[PDB]
Protein backbone atom coordinates (compact mmCIF):
# COMPACT_ATOMS: atom_id res chain seq x y z
CA UNK A 1 0.00 0.00 0.00
CA UNK A 2 0.93 3.73 -0.12
CA UNK A 3 2.03 3.93 3.52
CA UNK A 4 3.90 0.62 3.58
CA UNK A 5 5.70 1.52 0.35
CA UNK A 6 6.74 4.90 1.86
CA UNK A 7 8.24 3.27 4.96
CA UNK A 8 10.17 0.57 3.01
CA UNK A 9 11.71 3.33 0.81
CA UNK A 10 12.59 5.50 3.86
CA UNK A 11 14.28 2.64 5.75
CA UNK A 12 16.91 2.33 3.00
CA UNK A 13 18.25 5.88 3.74
CA UNK A 14 18.36 5.43 7.55
CA UNK A 15 21.78 6.24 8.99
CA UNK A 16 20.71 5.25 12.59
CA UNK A 17 22.72 6.38 15.68
CA UNK A 18 26.03 6.54 13.73
CA UNK A 19 26.53 10.36 14.15
CA UNK A 20 24.59 10.73 17.44
CA UNK A 21 27.39 10.62 20.06
CA UNK A 22 29.67 13.33 18.49
CA UNK A 23 30.29 16.37 20.77
CA UNK A 24 28.10 19.03 19.04
CA UNK A 25 25.43 21.51 20.20
CA UNK A 26 22.48 19.20 19.31
CA UNK A 27 19.05 19.94 17.74
CA UNK A 28 16.45 17.53 16.21
CA UNK A 29 13.58 18.12 13.74
CA UNK A 30 10.50 16.04 12.84
CA UNK A 31 9.41 15.78 9.17
CA UNK A 32 5.73 14.77 9.69
CA UNK A 33 4.04 12.78 6.84
CA UNK A 34 0.24 12.99 6.64
CA UNK A 35 -2.07 11.07 4.26
CA UNK A 36 -5.07 13.14 2.91
CA UNK A 37 -7.29 12.48 -0.11
CA UNK A 38 -5.21 9.61 -1.38
CA UNK A 39 -1.80 11.46 -1.23
CA UNK A 40 1.17 12.08 1.10
CA UNK A 41 1.71 15.57 2.55
CA UNK A 42 4.37 17.23 4.76
CA UNK A 43 3.34 19.34 7.79
CA UNK A 44 5.07 22.73 8.30
CA UNK A 45 4.97 25.48 10.98
CA UNK A 46 5.27 29.25 10.68
CA UNK A 47 7.33 30.51 13.63
CA UNK A 48 5.80 33.16 15.91
CA UNK A 49 6.83 36.82 15.33
CA UNK A 50 7.99 36.94 19.00
CA UNK A 51 10.78 34.34 18.70
CA UNK A 52 14.50 35.12 19.02
CA UNK A 53 15.75 33.11 15.99
CA UNK A 54 13.92 33.45 12.64
CA UNK A 55 10.55 34.92 13.56
CA UNK A 56 7.87 34.46 10.88
CA UNK A 57 9.82 31.77 8.92
CA UNK A 58 8.59 28.38 7.68
CA UNK A 59 10.25 25.41 9.43
CA UNK A 60 9.60 21.84 10.61
CA UNK A 61 8.80 21.22 14.30
CA UNK A 62 11.98 20.72 16.32
CA UNK A 63 14.47 22.34 18.70
CA UNK A 64 17.23 21.83 21.22
CA UNK A 65 18.08 18.62 23.05
CA UNK A 66 17.75 18.72 26.83
CA UNK A 67 18.90 16.38 29.62
CA UNK A 68 15.51 14.56 29.89
CA UNK A 69 15.72 13.24 26.26
CA UNK A 70 16.69 9.52 26.03
CA UNK A 71 17.93 10.06 22.45
CA UNK A 72 17.73 12.46 19.45
CA UNK A 73 14.29 11.13 18.36
CA UNK A 74 12.90 11.93 21.82
CA UNK A 75 13.97 15.61 21.32
CA UNK A 76 12.00 15.75 18.07
CA UNK A 77 8.81 14.23 19.68
CA UNK A 78 8.95 16.44 22.83
CA UNK A 79 9.24 19.54 20.71
CA UNK A 80 6.47 18.49 18.31
CA UNK A 81 4.11 17.91 21.33
CA UNK A 82 4.83 21.30 22.82
CA UNK A 83 4.58 23.22 19.52
CA UNK A 84 1.55 21.63 17.80
CA UNK A 85 -0.03 19.16 20.30
CA UNK A 86 1.28 16.00 18.61
CA UNK A 87 1.26 13.13 21.10
CA UNK A 88 3.62 10.13 20.99
CA UNK A 89 1.00 7.52 20.27
CA UNK A 90 0.09 9.66 17.21
CA UNK A 91 3.50 9.31 15.56
CA UNK A 92 5.60 6.41 14.26
CA UNK A 93 9.25 7.32 13.78
CA UNK A 94 10.39 5.53 10.65
CA UNK A 95 13.97 6.68 10.19
CA UNK A 96 16.79 9.08 10.79
CA UNK A 97 18.08 10.98 7.72
CA UNK A 98 21.49 12.58 7.12
CA UNK A 99 22.20 15.30 9.68
CA UNK A 100 22.99 18.89 8.78
CA UNK A 101 26.15 20.73 10.01
CA UNK A 102 25.78 24.47 10.75
CA UNK A 103 28.01 27.18 12.21
CA UNK A 104 31.04 24.92 12.92
CA UNK A 105 29.66 23.72 16.35
CA UNK A 106 26.04 22.55 15.68
CA UNK A 107 24.47 19.33 14.35
CA UNK A 108 20.74 19.06 13.38
CA UNK A 109 19.32 15.49 13.08
CA UNK A 110 16.05 15.07 11.02
CA UNK A 111 13.54 12.26 11.70
CA UNK A 112 10.69 11.23 9.43
CA UNK A 113 7.47 10.23 11.19
CA UNK A 114 4.09 8.89 10.00
CA UNK A 115 1.19 10.79 11.56
CA UNK A 116 -2.15 9.22 12.63
CA UNK A 117 -5.12 10.21 10.36
CA UNK A 118 -7.17 11.53 13.38
CA UNK A 119 -4.53 14.11 14.49
CA UNK A 120 -5.50 17.81 14.50
CA UNK A 121 -2.94 20.53 15.19
CA UNK A 122 -3.38 22.64 18.33
CA UNK A 123 -0.75 25.37 17.67
CA UNK A 124 0.97 26.90 20.74
CA UNK A 125 0.68 30.69 19.95
CA UNK A 126 3.82 31.51 22.00
CA UNK A 127 5.87 29.53 19.39
CA UNK A 128 3.79 28.86 16.31
CA UNK A 129 1.75 31.41 14.35
CA UNK A 130 0.41 28.88 11.80
CA UNK A 131 0.41 25.17 10.69
CA UNK A 132 -0.06 24.01 7.04
CA UNK A 133 0.22 20.96 4.77
CA UNK A 134 1.93 20.76 1.37
CA UNK A 135 1.45 17.85 -1.02
CA UNK A 136 4.70 15.87 -1.24
CA UNK A 137 4.50 15.93 -5.09
CA UNK A 138 4.85 19.74 -5.11
CA UNK A 139 8.58 19.40 -4.31
CA UNK A 140 9.20 17.70 -7.66
CA UNK A 141 7.85 20.74 -9.63
CA UNK A 142 7.98 23.70 -7.29
CA UNK A 143 7.31 27.38 -8.14
CA UNK A 144 10.84 28.85 -7.72
CA UNK A 145 11.77 32.53 -7.06
CA UNK A 146 15.43 33.71 -7.03
CA UNK A 147 16.10 36.10 -4.06
CA UNK A 148 21.21 35.05 -5.67
CA UNK A 149 19.50 31.88 -4.21
CA UNK A 150 16.39 29.61 -4.66
CA UNK A 151 13.07 30.17 -2.72
CA UNK A 152 9.85 28.08 -3.08
CA UNK A 153 6.37 29.72 -3.15
CA UNK A 154 3.37 27.52 -2.30
CA UNK A 155 -0.25 28.65 -2.58
CA UNK A 156 -2.80 26.63 -0.58
CA UNK A 157 -5.87 26.24 -2.89
CA UNK A 158 -8.17 25.99 0.20
CA UNK A 159 -7.67 29.72 1.11
CA UNK A 160 -5.26 31.31 -1.49
CA UNK A 161 -2.62 31.98 1.21
CA UNK A 162 0.96 31.94 -0.16
CA UNK A 163 3.96 30.65 1.91
CA UNK A 164 7.72 30.97 1.28
CA UNK A 165 9.81 27.86 2.03
CA UNK A 166 13.62 28.03 1.89
CA UNK A 167 17.01 26.94 3.30
CA UNK A 168 17.47 23.62 5.15
CA UNK A 169 13.65 23.23 5.33
CA UNK A 170 13.26 23.34 1.51
CA UNK A 171 16.27 21.01 1.05
CA UNK A 172 14.90 18.32 3.41
CA UNK A 173 11.43 18.48 1.77
CA UNK A 174 12.92 17.86 -1.72
CA UNK A 175 14.98 14.98 -0.30
CA UNK A 176 11.95 13.23 1.25
CA UNK A 177 9.99 13.70 -2.01
CA UNK A 178 12.80 12.08 -4.06
CA UNK A 179 13.10 9.14 -1.68
CA UNK A 180 9.38 8.28 -1.65
CA UNK A 181 8.15 9.32 -5.13
CA UNK A 182 11.05 8.54 -7.54
CA UNK A 183 10.49 5.73 -10.04
CA UNK A 184 6.79 4.84 -9.46
CA UNK A 185 4.24 3.20 -11.87
CA UNK A 186 1.10 5.48 -12.21
C1 LIG B 1 17.03 23.28 14.53
O1 LIG B 1 17.00 24.70 14.57
C2 LIG B 1 17.66 25.40 13.59
C3 LIG B 1 17.25 25.50 12.29
C4 LIG B 1 17.97 26.28 11.39
C5 LIG B 1 17.51 26.38 9.98
O2 LIG B 1 18.33 26.72 9.12
O3 LIG B 1 16.32 26.12 9.75
C6 LIG B 1 19.10 26.98 11.81
C7 LIG B 1 19.50 26.90 13.11
O4 LIG B 1 20.60 27.52 13.64
C8 LIG B 1 21.30 28.44 12.80
C9 LIG B 1 18.78 26.12 14.02
O5 LIG B 1 19.21 26.03 15.32
C10 LIG B 1 20.62 25.80 15.42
Amino acid sequence: SMLDDAKARLRKYDIGGKYSHLPYNKYSVLLPLVAKEGKLHLLFTVRSEKLRRAPGEVCFPGGKRDPTDMDDAATALREAQEEVGLRPHQVEVVCCLVPCLIDTDTLITPFVGLIDHNFQAQPNPAEVKDVFLVPLAYFLHPQVHDQINHIFEYTNPEDGVTYQIKGMTANLAVLVAFIILEKKPT
